[PDB]
């Protein structure tokens, strides 16, 4: 099969191929047949008298584990698990996200770029606001958030966004939230040999973990993030690997941090860098994302993005990556040895992500201007080492239009409100063309790359197929990276693949039919959206001709963002099948008994055409439910 | 294969065979020969991308997974991950104990019986307690030990027996512990595909994880439930499955969390459940208990112990057994199965652990008396439905005396102290036998059973070889109920195995050879004992002719405690093999390079005189070290 459906990717696997290298897809053809009992998830190894792998087909061969554990059992814990990773990646971003705001000062480098923002922001958290230092709100705010994390007695602190029914189904279903690392442990505890034996109290605990992820962890990072960076507006940006420069330091931005990222953007315009990188024959400084981080720098300052996560390696093939500086998460460790074969400088900076024989470089929060400049000036040092006669970058970029935070969406639908009736700055722009029907609805389309999927074609086939039927698409991550290389992210795409209604819709508000709502954590930006819809019509979340769709998604993260997007009552369809097929009862809970639950349930389909048409259905179902 | 050196498990595992009924042996057999790749830990499922499996061997087959990773790198987030769990399970068990003693009152189920020992807690987390109200004192040290859990901000609190020299090498070496529930979150961050691929760090991180069990969690867990229940002191009681009574009805209190137990404890001396024991036809009510619930109610109250982990099954098998009630961790599922073929009321009562096809009756917090005497009333009640046919009990119990606290420890040293030179109520007289010479060291054998291991062999092999040589043996958990069932905590045992000086110790202090100290997380205990020894005589706890043993380990608890047994500077020394050998930089950290980190390292032994020799040897070496 191929391995793409991005000609600059092909481009550049022949010349991986040429140069002797092994990419991921080069990987996975070694890694051949793979276990079938860890594929259904069948196969355990919570304690040392395993491993143990029971029969994905019931009543065959071995039926339990030597604790005596089922199928059911051992899926769910496995599943619950991916979970509590997932969660904990994101709580991770988070937390250090709120520790920076708690470190903010008027003459510091990290300062308060939003004031209404966090205003806004206090509003939510209970702090006080009128006649106070904005530094001393932020750093009240930023306690409120931290207690989020680790308070053992109280309640947590969730969005107003978040509807008052949907809050009473969690506390009356026993998934109502704790503190984030609190549930996380829990899951942790109840997955421990000789705990938790029963699948549905098993997946209930992972759904009340993920939505600690959902609506705190991501939730305050994103919203902190906009505090301190600047909320994201309209903006035009550039996409896939032709964004790289021959002729200038190319520094590329891999992982999902975005305190790093946005102190190298302002590195990059440090009069001392830029002499040093013309005085190594450079025209300029070349600064290009990947991933989440590009994501962000890209919704706030335009950066570039040179690929997303099955892109990274192919990236150092080019030859003309002097610096490749990475952060944490979906950083494949096989670049390490990939930059050996090139003059890359392979730059780690922090202490939760190191990775053998790549260059280590801390970066040092207490000063981070200072510390984002010298690993800076490492990379652009490493111009020298060039060789340009090992450098191939395809002439294949694509304009892309990105930065739609909740708050530019509000804007851009100001434009279509009459000024006679009002009111101004509400989502009942939106509300009103979904509740007429000419728009049948919105779909949220994120998640990774994954080699078993032909890459980026499973979400360009996805959001085109819903934007055809009328779906409005908002995309983050990984997803929004492929449909912004494709050039979906561009206001002619109305003309040339919505359907009559979205393309009508486009041309009224002049928006793309495609919504880059930015990075990983800012799926919670699409959640704070369906929120205001469903507040503005008084009705819970799971009422809503809503979806999201991850086609072809590989990390633990993924598998959190589904189960609180599921949880949070907005059905999920996964275009990678989750190692659950070898238990039947946890099967029959996500795709069946969920919607019992919280009105919402997981779809596990592998054909993006099947899957788009199962969305407008499903879709059209809750329209009549809701009488629209 | 023998099964098991224990004769009553003997008799119960034929009654088991002539009943058609299958056991932990019978489910261990039929999953035959294990998976090598996961035996090896060289078997990764981190994300969908994923299964994947490398070469336990270095430089044959498939070398790396698809991200990249190393077996290194599989290997060492493969043990990071059951850190974290092990650290999880004893962390949910201190938080709920921390959360009981926040609700302790003077006229509720719940009070203070050791105002003393609060009192020296509350000093050692800076809570005022002159002229204070007992119960202020108990919840402001309550919400200290809970802000341990999950402060983001500050430092956390660690006992005062832990060396300022221990927490400025954790320090410099980057160890030092965090809240736990963000330890836990930070290790499962860290393990998340692509971002930490570097052995080194990742046993670091999980090290730094383990710190939080075993001195914050399990410590705070072993004292809370000291101050809430009574410090518990030498006190006999029976062991094995004999003490079931055949005439009475049969309560088998199984789990860890010691709340319910202690209100099951008191409920059966309540005068309408004892009348109604009588009227359902039986004696009277009989409490006995398993694994650490047994544990700690035999510490305080003399309650016997019918048996440990590999026993629980056994228990069902006498056809004896009215209720068995369970609130968390080492609970074999298969039990709900096998209560099926006898009367047996298998009870669930905590909400962390729902087993399928058990009786749940949640275990009220709010009301822990009337919830247990409900729950108590279910098993007596249970009683009318005995066959009296089915019952076999083995005439095999044994006496044991136990109730070894620190405290108590101290106390017995008193003896021994003379009254004109002094001091008295210190470890003096301990550290004097050891510096002397009299004591070559001190040995903890602490851990699980396991089907790979003869059930118990290990233990008591190990137990009788160090105390032969003149070693002073303190246990734990399941090894402590091996010795009691073996007959190891009796007095006379000081003459049947001890060595000379061992021996004459016992005889002037007037104790057995061997030292119940309690639970798994009583080994908490044991780091107290040990640091106090290193604060009197000035050095580390790494300078010490001191070590643990896990002879028969099976859990993930087992994995962290080992794991902060060494990070605390005290060698350790595993009788089952973890699955690690696929990755040799991970094996090399593990038994090599941690004695340069830490002062002590692993040693992997599946020979128990083979351990012994090595421990002696190794106690030896460390004492010519020390001078003495
Ligand atoms: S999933 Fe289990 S059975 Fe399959 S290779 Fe991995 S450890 Fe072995
Ligand atoms: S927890 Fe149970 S099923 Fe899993 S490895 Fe241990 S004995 Fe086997
Ligand atoms: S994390 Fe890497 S090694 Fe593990 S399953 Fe995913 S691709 Fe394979």
């Amino acid at each position: 099969k191929a391995k793409s459906i991005d000609q600059a990717t092909l481009q550049l696997l022949d010349k991986a191929k040429q140069d002797g290298v092994e990419t991921v897809w080069d990987r996975k053809a070694d890694m051949k047949v793979q276990c079938g009992f860890g594929s259904a998830g069948v196969c355990c190894r919570n304690c040392s008298m395993g491993p143990c792998r029971v029969s994905p087909v019931p009543g065959k061969g071995v039926e339990r584990g030597i604790c005596g554990a089922t199928a059911d059992v051992i899926v769910s814990r496995n599943f619950a698990r991916m979970v509590a990773a997932g969660t904990a990646a994101h709580s991770d971003h988070g937390r250090s996200i709120a520790l920076s705001l708690y470190h903010t000062s008027k003459d510091g480098d990290i300062k308060v770029k939003d004031e209404n923002k966090l205003k806004e922001v206090a509003k939510s958290f209970n702090v006080e606001t009128e006649g106070r230092d904005i530094y001393d709100i932020a750093h009240d705010v930023a306690k409120e958030g931290l207690s989020n994390y680790g308070k053992q007695l109280g309640e947590v602190t969730l969005p107003p966004s978040l509807p008052e029914k949907r809050k009473e189904l969690w506390r009356k279903l026993g998934v109502y939230p704790r503190a984030v690392d609190r549930e996380i442990a829990a899951v942790m505890h109840s997955t421990h040999i000789g705990c938790n034996a029963d699948a549905e109290a098993m997946i209930k605990m992972s759904m009340r973990c993920s939505l600690t992820d959902g609506w705190m962890g991501s939730f305050m990072g994103t919203e902190f993030s906009d505090i301190m960076f600047g909320t994201p507006h309209s903006i035009d940006t550039e996409a896939n690997l032709g964004v790289l420069e021959k002729n200038s330091v190319n520094v590329v931005l891999h992982g999902h941090e975005p305190l790093l990222s946005e102190m190298v953007v302002e590195a990059a315009s440090d009069p001392e860098l830029v002499e040093l990188a013309k005085s190594v024959g450079a025209d300029g400084i070349n600064l290009c994302g990947m991933c989440c981080t590009g994501n962000e720098v890209s919704m706030r300052h335009g950066i570039k993005i040179a690929g997303n996560f099955m892109q990274q390696e192919l990236a150092v093939v080019t030859g003309a990556v002097d610096g490749l500086i990475v952060d944490v998460q979906c950083i494949m460790p096989a670049l390490a040895k990939l930059s050996k074969s090139y003059h890359t400088k392979f730059i780690t900076t922090s202490p939760k992500a190191h990775i053998t024989d790549s260059i280590y470089m801390e970066f040092d929060e207490e000063n981070p201007l200072d510390s984002a400049k010298k690993i800076l000036k490492e990379a652009i040092l490493n111009f020298k080492n060039r060789d340009q006669s090992k450098v191939m970058i395809p002439e294949l970029k694509c304009k892309a239009i990105l930065g739609y935070s909740v708050e530019e969406i509000i804007n851009k639908l100001d434009k279509v409100v009459n000024t006679q009736i009002g009111p101004m700055q509400t989502v009942k722009p939106l509300a009103d063309v979904l509740v007429s029907g000419v728009l049948r609805g919105a779909a949220a389309v994120v998640g990774c790359n994954n080699p078993k999927v032909v890459q980026d074609s499973a979400h360009i086939e996805t959001i085109k197929g819903l934007i055809k039927n009328d779906v409005i698409v908002v995309v983050t991550g990984c997803a929004a990276q492929a449909a912004a290389k494709y050039g979906l992210l561009q206001k002619e795409a109305a003309e040339k693949y919505a359907g009559p209604g979205l393309a009508t819709v486009c041309k009224l508000v002049d928006i793309p039919p495609v919504l880059h709502m930015g990075s990983c954590v800012d799926i919670s930006r699409i959640l704070d959206l369906v929120g205001r819809v469903a507040n503005l019509l008084g009705v819970d979340m799971s009422d809503l001709p809503v979806a999201g769709v991850a086609p072809e998604w590989m990390s633990e993260k993924a598998v959190a963002i589904g189960t609180y997007v599921v949880t949070s009552g907005i059905d999920t369809w996964l275009g990678v099948a989750p190692p659950v097929t070898g238990g039947p009862e946890v099967v029959d809970i996500l795709t069946n008994k969920m919607e019992d639950w919280v009105g919402a349930k997981f779809f596990i389909e592998t054909d993006p055409h099947k899957a788009v048409e199962q969305i407008v259905n499903r879709m059209n179902e809750k329209r009549k439910k809701l009488g629209i």
